[PDB]
């Protein structure tokens, strides 16, 4: 009649590649299937035929990566046929949804063993085409799946408008006054604080390789690509804005478009046992939120507010806060609105997405398994996972070192 | 750790089944998905909607109009408050039904109280896909169509599983679990009857809100399935030619068609169910999935079904209505006899299913859960089950509860 | 120097935009008046035509890599005859005929076909090849008509106006009112329909037969045509504007073919001379006024046979809009009515698939000249991004 | 009562190979470049009195699109009120352009003209048919670099759709032409073309194609001077192992364009221009689009037996180099030897590449730079054509 504990075990995941980078030539199913191999040969004491679910979000489907991603992905991975998969979308937190999902699966005893995870290449996500809706049309059309609107509802742009991501992040910069001096100081602690890890081999500790045809031989990639550890203030000053002379939102006080994978098991107890996992934390929690689309970036004030308020937890009670940078404005205007200082020591240790990338589907795993991470090297109890969401939304998860 | 929370379905509605380029073509995905959101608004005024914790909806293909979140476009374009979060699910034919029972799991675990779970599918609007060049000047660009089935084939998938046509695999169910063409027409042809009557009954009107088109002159609504065939006879149906060649037994006329549809449910707590004033028509299992081989796709209800029972403590016998959908009649049948159920069960299917009904993937399995419940009311039946195949090798099956 | 003459000379029908002939491959519609004139000619040693000579405007679709190779060997020709296709867009089945005559007269030739074909309904979408791995600037294009694959060199130089956009153009530098222009039109459909209902069209048009359906009348015409209705129309372009669809040419499906003959080839293979063609002449213009094309040509080529426009007795000049017809008219000193002009009607009225019009002109211009005893005969036309051309014949 | 016609200035880009020096420059833009040069090198005309341009080019979806002869023109720089028309026999083009020039000028319809060819087969677009029916699932992409596309099931079923590859293995099986001779034929191609860019031959054709941000492309790019006998040897050939055609001994994909002054004597002497060739005529043949490599065989036939002229009274043959295989057999049944020294004597398509529009333009002021060199008299430019025809065009220098 009662719930289940739910103990995260382990966790691993790709590098993160550029747009067009180290990991361009990886086919999204491959990639997804790399941590899933990883796993496999990380974890020799489960009874692999036993996994009741792979559970793995991805924001496009449209790709290599369509039809499933999450079966397609164990398939490549050599996991049996027996066991299930199913694909989540909530667009950049659709990986966190994974984990959450995953966990309300076993702490309703559906469920004793599970794998969550979340990919996406975006350098390989494809043009679309919609059908000609008459004989010998003359208006087809293609469009670019890589990020960002397509396929545009008449009435959703007369309700809500179509507001870029970069848009309705010039948008919260203006409602909540996040100066682009502030948004700058932000993104250089970002890339300060990921050059600091990668040096001390932090982000190594998370990463299994991905290995690379040349006509030569192989190479493999080995190192999250995306940071800039060279930033300066000065060098952030002379960006130029997205979206013109009078805004803040510049390339480098923003998140990239990135390609990456990430996996991790959840147990019940009796799974933890049974297969020899080492079981790290507890899942509390995942609450979601909604807001007006325009400031998609403050989405996750309401889902932290609704998750924090249920489990009875203030937000100053979390020995890590992972708060994901889709942009330095919505970032610091999500910090400030929770009363949680703009350079807080617990927020964003290691830096975050400005610093590493945002593979959509990847990014909300990776943002789960970093906190426990974080917890452990630093011997803090409590963790907090949570991030935006395309269209207005927020996506929270807590987590608890066993 | 503390009691899990009994999951009650209330309200469900679901658009018409258009043919592919029929009816509903000229019909957006996002404002398809919105139609029974609007309905379950409309026909449900003591609920206080801000309080609505998710809608989830399932789609399997998410490429077209459908991209980027259906779930959370069609709560939007549905006039829902913009507070409400929404999330997309994707086990292809399975994906209405997953989202059911991840609905009810995020209750059962006192997540949630209030949530909609519904799916969607545009089979006619379905996109073609390229993808990008992989060089400069590259001489290798490519169009693919998204309606169904196989695009981006992985070589490594090809080798190992094969990517057989989801038809090829309706073949392979057949030689493999020797189901002759013969017993797959005669399921059609029930399945073609048993719908005409329901039809007839004003069954499917119960659960059907009209979609209105866009016309020269004034607009006009679309209120019944299309797909049906009801003067569908055993003769028309050997004489049809199988699909993958002179030596096969799958043809258009034993096997689920491509379509548009939506359809959606409320699911709530007790609490909530009290709160909101809505009706509790059922209680919710629970729901599980199974795997087998991609290339006899058609028999993944039987793993997924023997898991949900067992864990239940339910025979497959002990269930008043069964569900079953037919994406093939040769894998309907070889499921139901794997179970040690009859070909003609009267409890399986008393309505007829997706041969006459048609199947848009991210629908059916929502489809199947509110028409089991509805039948249920019907006959006064308590138990029902509703389960099915997924391409690539799945299974997924959910149980429900009457009152 | 030789004379060559116009013997035998047949069409398709001209279809809608997604009409009657839509499901016409461009190649096998090309090949329906080529098959017609090997029938209408029994005489003729096949094996002998020198040269298939067509225009066609596009080449991107199923009219693709030598449209004239690929029709003549589907209409049966044998495969020792060889073809090329000219592109000189609306003109190109005018610069065929009068490429086919200088081949003749230079003594090359003896024998050939000269034609055109459009399949506007069936013209293709272009995509450029991506420049860099991973571009994210594919982008799909229209090829039906008019401007894609900008080149900002020409759009900053000359602009890109669209054709309606000339014709508006036209309208304004050469003061052509909006009512003029709807006259003209209903003019055409008027003298369209009277010709229609005459037989004159069905003497020019053999049937494309589509597997059993058979299209065998021209689709275009709008004989229900009033000024009223024409006065009703909103301009293309804004309310300022004067060019409307009701008084401009079409976007249409078709093809046309003809013998051209030396003395020679004329007695040898019993060919009936019916015109000798007098000379062709090209000229260019500012592409934002293309309409005003056809004066250039007209001028060029009459100073150098020493024939006044005046002279002619059918005039067959190109309605790609009332504004340009009506301005090149004026310019030449040609009444906006004059009973020699387009007496059958024209291309607002017909249609005009871009390969096969001119290839159109010529015959019917020599057609109307059989009708009515008339000696000489000029078919002119415009030409998008600012060109005309002229070709005069006189009956035999 | 005909008039004489010359040849005078001509020049050409350099021929550059596929997704090479010259990818990034549009066909129009590149189509223009021997149209400024034209101006720069001849002082003394008054432009608008050009009477046309004609212009080769085999492809026209891409941005050579709707009549590229007159989008280069406008371009070049060249007054608008200049008409031009684009020619279209596949390979053959550019030398259509020119013979049209010349019946132009000969019927006295005109007294001068621009005649030459372009293409870029790198910047080749892709095309899709529309859909024929609305919710079509049938849409597909097909590539126009070279080759058939929108197959006709009528043209397959009576004369089949070989690709141009395929046509030169069926030549080499049908007349016995054999490896060993096509590889030969390959060597000899490359060195002696090697032998003319290095005698500064090529450099007195080409006007470099500048490209911004700047690179200066002035060498044909496609040259393979280091090929010996025992790497062509080493060669695959493209369609198998028991077929003889290969990358080796075939010519290339390319992109280039070449244009050429025609005019009467009178506009010679107004224009202040150097005549240098009397253009003497031009003949067309047609043969079966499965052996289209045999095409030059009746156009050469059908233009000498008209002048009069036998085949060894000319004192250069500019052969185009489609295949080696079908150059071979061009060359048997027109009685010249394999290795004859008026032959290509400074290389061809093998060496060179062939941008189809342009190549038959080249073939021909080539051979008129050829007899300026050797101090011969009559030339004959002569070239194959997918879907079976062949071109000759026969000049004289003056
Ligand atoms: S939950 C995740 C959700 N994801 C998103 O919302 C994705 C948001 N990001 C984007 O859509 C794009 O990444 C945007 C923000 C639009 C930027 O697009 P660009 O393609 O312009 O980005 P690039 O970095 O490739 O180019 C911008 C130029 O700025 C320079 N630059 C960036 N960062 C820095 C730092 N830290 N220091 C110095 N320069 C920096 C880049 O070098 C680039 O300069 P170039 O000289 O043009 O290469
Ligand atoms: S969970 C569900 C998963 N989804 C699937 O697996 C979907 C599988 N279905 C398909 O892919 C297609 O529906 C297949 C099976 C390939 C058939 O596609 P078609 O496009 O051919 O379908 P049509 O509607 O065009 O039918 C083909 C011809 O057969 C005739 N026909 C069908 N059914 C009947 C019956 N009952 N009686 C007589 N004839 C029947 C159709 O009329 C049609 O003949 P036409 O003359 O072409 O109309
Ligand atoms: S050498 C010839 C060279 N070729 C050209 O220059 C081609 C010229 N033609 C065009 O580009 C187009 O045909 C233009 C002129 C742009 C018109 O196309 P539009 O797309 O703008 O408009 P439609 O073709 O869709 O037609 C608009 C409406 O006008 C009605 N209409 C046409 N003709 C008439 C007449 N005679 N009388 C009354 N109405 C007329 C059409 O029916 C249409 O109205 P709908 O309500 O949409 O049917
Ligand atoms: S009138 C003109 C009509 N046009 C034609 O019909 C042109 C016909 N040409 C083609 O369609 C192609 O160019 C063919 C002949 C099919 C070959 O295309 P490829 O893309 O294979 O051409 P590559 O240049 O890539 O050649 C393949 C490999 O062969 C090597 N190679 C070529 N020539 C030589 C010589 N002389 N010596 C040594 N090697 C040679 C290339 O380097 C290439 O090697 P890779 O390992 O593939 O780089």
């Amino acid at each position: 009649g009662s719930m289940h504990d739910v103990f995260i075990c382990d966790a691993i995941r790709t590098p993160i590649g550029r747009f067009g980078g180290a990991l361009a030539s990886v086919r999204a199913d491959d990639l997804a299937a790399v941590p899933l191999k990883a796993l496999i040969e990380r974890n020799p004491g489960v009874q692999w035929d036993q996994v009741d679910e792979v559970f793995f979000g991805c924001a496009n489907q449209a790709g290599e990566d369509n039809r499933n991603v999450a079966r397609m992905a164990l398939l490549l991975a050599g996991l049996p046929e027996s066991i299930p998969g199913v694909t989540l979308n909530r667009l950049c937190a659709s990986g966190m949804d994974a984990v959450g999902t995953a966990f309300r699966a076993i702490a309703s005893g559906e469920m004793e063993l599970v794998i969550a995870g979340g990919v996406e290449s975006m350098s390989r996500a494809p043009f679309v085409m919609g059908k000609a809706e008459s004989a010998y049309s003359r208006n087809m059309k293609l469009e670019d799946t890589t990020i960002g609107w397509r396929f545009i509802n008449p009435l959703m742009k007369s309700q809500y408008g179509v507001d870029s991501m970069p848009e309705t992040a010039d948008n919260v910069a203006d409602d909540y006054q996040v100066s682009r001096a502030d948004q700058d100081a932000f993104a250089l602690r970002s890339q300060q604080k990921a050059a600091a890890a990668q040096a001390a081999g932090f982000f190594a500790e998370e990463i299994v390789p991905v290995r690379i045809a040349h006509k030569k031989g192989e190479i493999i990639v080995e190192r999250d690509e995306h940071l800039r550890p060279e930033t300066t203030l000065e060098a952030l000053t002379k960006l130029k804005p997205v979206n013109g002379p009078d805004k803040t939102v510049t390339a480098g006080n923003a998140s990239g478009v990135n390609d990456g994978a990430a996996a991790m098991i959840l147990a019940s107890a009796a799974a933890v046992k049974k297969h020899g996992l080492t079981p790290r934390a507890r899942v509390l929690g995942m609450a979601s939120g909604g807001v007006a689309p325009r400031v998609m970036g403050i989405g996750p004030v309401p889902a932290v507010r609704k998750l924090t308020e249920r489990l009875g937890i203030a937000v100053s009670d979390f020995d890590v806060i992972e708060l994901n940078e889709a942009f330095a404005s919505q970032g610091l205007a999500v910090l400030r609105e929770l009363g949680v200082a703009d350079d807080a020591p617990q927020v964003n240790p290691n830096g975050g997405a400005i610093a590493l990338g945002a593979p959509l589907g990847m990014s909300g795993a990776r943002l789960v398994l970093t906190a426990l991470h974080q917890l452990e090297k630093s011997g803090g109890r409590k963790g907090l996972a949570t991030m935006c969401v395309g269209v207005g939304q927020g996506l929270a998860l807590a987590i608890e070192r066993v």
